[PDB]
């Protein structure tokens, strides 16, 4: 009966796929919920740099400090060996650059110095956390930096979350309850001008759909385990509507390309029971 036949189909699909998949839908402006396996901890990888630029974007609302601030950023804090197009644009480091810059290599481009920049000026993994919390969002765990992340293998893993808290909060986002209106605005842009995951949540979207959006991903271990192939955002109906959605592949032995097309199939038949 509607939702019930969409979610068998989606457990149908993932029957014969050798990984963990949890799916989180919410309609924005028209109460619509669709959950699968929800009930299980995803590790968040690259996605829970959202929710900073949330936590980085409210303290700039509370305290009145304008996102064009400029920060001294170390050159000891541009790491190497890890994804950074700051480091690549500022190899030597010891540079102001204002936090709107930092932003946008953080949330469009995924910046792991950017990410953890950002977490040294909101005060640490725990002061995210909280915020979170306290928004009303349970079942966020974040508990690592990028720099922490990128040594033992096990470390991704305590950022986790459930589909549904995801989704959650991207609703609340999406309907500007969180941030300043120009904070909002800024962050909804940097999330649809990204070039990330063109295979994921959009890899099957009729072309133009806009989809602000998140990704995150991981290392594969020598067992073939990818431990997280995600995407999460907020997608435009035809009908001017919206929905956040949120699919994490965890824990996969599955390629690479069968880990996006999984997040892209279930969210074009989330799309196609939508528009029908
Ligand atoms: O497009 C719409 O009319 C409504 C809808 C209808 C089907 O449940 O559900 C999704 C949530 C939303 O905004 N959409
Ligand atoms: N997706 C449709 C469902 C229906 O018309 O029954 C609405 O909107
Ligand atoms: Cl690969």
């Amino acid at each position: 009966k509607g939702t019930d036949s969409l979610k068998s189909s989606i457990e149908k699909y993932l029957k014969d796929k050798k990984a963990k998949v949890g799916v989180a839908v919410l309609g924005i402006e028209d109460n619509f919920k669709l959950n699968v396996n929800e009930k299980h901890h995803y590790p968040m990888q690259g996605t829970y740099k959202f929710h900073l630029a949330l936590a980085v974007l409210d303290k700039l609302d509370k305290e009145n400090i304008s996102i064009d601030k400029k920060l001294f950023v170390k050159k000891s804090e541009l790491l190497p060996n890890t994804w950074s197009p700051l480091r690549d644009k500022y190899p030597d480091g010891n540079v102001d650059l204002s936090i709107s810059e930092i932003l946008k290599a953080t949330v469009s481009r995924s910046d792991n110095n950017g990410c953890d920049i950002l977490f040294r000026f909101v005060g640490g993994t725990n002061k995210v956390h909280n915020f979170i919390s306290k928004l009303g969002v349970k079942n966020i765990s974040i508990k690592a930096t990028e720099e922490e992340m990128h040594k033992a293998w096990n470390v991704q893993y305590t950022n986790w979350t459930t589909p549904d808290a995801t989704v959650q909060l991207l609703k609340k986002f999406y309907k500007n309850e969180i941030l300043s209106k120009n904070s909002y605005d800024y962050l909804l842009n940097t999330m649809i001008e990204t070039t990330t995951g063109p295979k994921r949540l959009k890899g099957l979207l009729p072309d133009g759909t806009v989809v602000a959006h998140k990704t995150g991903s991981s290392d594969t271990n020598d067992k073939g385990i990818t431990a997280a192939t995600n995407d999460i955002g907020i997608i435009t109906l035809p009908n001017g509507k919206h929905f956040a959605i949120a699919v994490y592949v965890s824990d996969s032995s599955e390629k690479s390309d069968v880990n996006e097309k999984i997040i892209a199939e279930i969210c074009k038949s989330v799309w196609d029971y939508l528009v029908k």
